[PDB]
């Protein structure tokens, strides 16, 4: 497995992601371009780290990367060490346990769960209820079109949306209320 960082300080740098897309990341980070510098980012299901790593490359101030798979969390840590990225941490946890505590506010949150039903709406409510979001946070949500629009709290509004293939890529903006 290889991950390519397509932008920022490590643009073009290639990283191994063990035995277990560009246009997506391109679209998302174009949406995030004017807020990404010095942002605090949380990746709820970091997986390969594609999202968190691209965020750090583009001069995010910091990224907390949450990943349930121990082997995957370990490789992520190794890739951060390669890149000399000290302004990040990896927590080996499922998102439901992790977010069910008093949180810390983030400017940008990535919500791309490995499966939708049982995780997506639950994660969204925990983010909102436990203080994980800064006053005007952006939350990226990836979901199959077939699922419809996810239930979001009333103070979240749909900010950007792209549909490609079977998948809806969305960015919500949250108002502190
Ligand atoms: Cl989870």
């Amino acid at each position: 497995g290889q991950i390519r960082i397509i932008g920022g300080q490590w643009r073009g740098r290639k990283l191994p992601v063990p035995d277990s897309t560009d246009r997506v990341r391109e679209t998302l980070f174009n949406w995030l371009a004017p807020v990404i510098v010095d942002a605090q980012c949380l990746d709820c299901f970091a997986g390969s780290g594609a999202l968190g790593l691209e965020a750090l490359s583009r001069y995010a101030a910091g990224a907390t990367l949450i990943e349930m798979d121990r082997a995957v969390s370990q490789q992520l840590i190794k890739n951060l060490a390669t890149l000399k990225a000290g302004n990040a941490r990896v927590v080996n946890s499922n998102a439901m346990s992790f977010l069910a505590q008093k949180g810390t506010p983030h400017n940008i949150v990535f919500v791309d769960p490995p499966f939708r039903r049982g995780l997506l709406e639950e994660t969204i409510n925990l983010l909102e209820d436990n203080g994980w979001l800064a006053d005007e946070a952006l939350i990226y949500v990836e979901s199959e079109v077939e699922n419809g629009l996810p239930t979001v709290p009333a103070n979240w509004s749909l900010h950007r949306e792209k549909v490609a293939g079977q998948v809806a890529y969305r960015l919500y903006q949250r108002e502190a209320q």
